[PDB]
């Protein structure tokens, strides 16, 4: 096909705002995830907001305590659950704009990418 | 949601143990290891599991020998067919307790993980 | 199951041809891969073809022009709805005959495996 590409695929935007930071201040949220993770050394918090962009379903909570050791894939599937997605559509977590290895555990992923709140943030989106 | 999270998964408790290694003694296994990887060097021998606490369905076979470069992804969907997973119901391998990445080869897994029986021991379940 | 196992699985045979490289000649792929690479610096080049003892559907297009940023996982799901898989259907892609991982981005696959002519070459399968 001369000179002739199909362009699929979106560079990411980076520009993904958790709603829970604009709407809870830094000073709670660093005394809440300091004194949960001083409670439960074994769990670590995490924020799930669905993309804005995003066409799937949202979910009811996004406040999660979850065992260090386990996994993205294990994680993948709790929220999947949660959304009721349909059996084709994609579903990816971006920590940091970035998607992380599904056999990382989320203790991996909070020890490297915790911000100063001691919360881990994670968005979802289908593509 | 003020000192509220949803606590989900669960930590592993690692007490997987293979009805296997309870049937056949460990000198018939090693044995029988030690013979199959000298003949068949390009391909690893494997006992596959389920967890007693996956309410998934059960493997009608448990040894299995597999080419060395196929990897943990590819296997996982040759056992995902024999075992008729519902479409949603989530798969996941663990050696030694820990779910390994999909694009590691049986071959990698079983150089690092095999046991003095010559054997690689992976645990499925559904969660 | 006494000297029993059931053999799973193929080693692969490396033999993939891309009829792409059949088609058109060297220095014509080259030109191209070398314009489009300097004018989209920020994007890869890819040729996807299907392995030919796949059972699954041939894609309409194989020349994409794809960020850099995007994973393998994501550009997995833009293929996929592209042959339309039955859902219980595998699809794993190729590269120089080695399953890469989902969480690598397709800039990182093309700066470690481009060819020559500057396009990455990728092969699907269902096993």
């Amino acid at each position: 096909s001369a000179n002739e590409f199909t362009l699929i695929g979106e560079a990411s935007d980076g520009s993904m705002k958790f709603v829970y930071k604009e709407e809870h201040p830094f000073e709670k949220r660093r005394s809440e995830g300091e004194k949960i993770r001083k409670k439960y050394p074994d769990r670590v918090p995490v924020i799930v907001e669905k993309a804005p962009k995003a066409r799937i379903g949202d979910l009811d909570k996004k406040k999660y305590l979850v065992p260090s050791d386990l996994t993205v894939g294990q994680f993948y599937f709790l929220i999947r659950k949660r959304i009721h997605l349909r059996a084709e559509d994609a579903l990816f977590f971006f920590v940091n704009n970035v998607i992380p290895p599904t056999s990382a555990t989320m203790g991996q992923l909070y020890q490297e990418h915790h911000e100063e709140d001691f919360f881990l943030y994670i968005a979802y989106s289908d593509e």
